[PDB]
């Protein structure tokens, strides 16, 4: 089976039956 | 078997029987 | 099997069986 | 085989199994 | 093998099984 690498995330969501809205700003000074 | 490496994201949906939404939103100064 | 390497991004969707629809804004100075 | 390398992206889309569709929006002062 | 490097774009699509649209919008100053 395939291998999903996931490092940096706000969190991980498998078999998701529901829905769920995701927002990220990305900003630099 | 394919690999999938992800390094930064908002979050990983896996197995998705719903509809997702996302927003990014990216500033620069 | 082909590698797919994803570094910066919204989000990573891998088996979707619905829709899925993502906004990107990007404000350049 | 070929390789993808995905830098900056508004998401990847893996494995649709239906349809998804991405706004992308760039503003310029 | 070619080889695709992908530094910015609307979005990727791997593996279209149906349809993919993309709507991109630049604002000029």
């Amino acid at each position: 089976r395939p291998l999903v690498n996931i490092y940096n995330c706000s969190g991980v969501q498998v078999g998701d039956n529901n829905y769920l809205t995701m927002q990220q700003t990305t900003a630099l000074p």
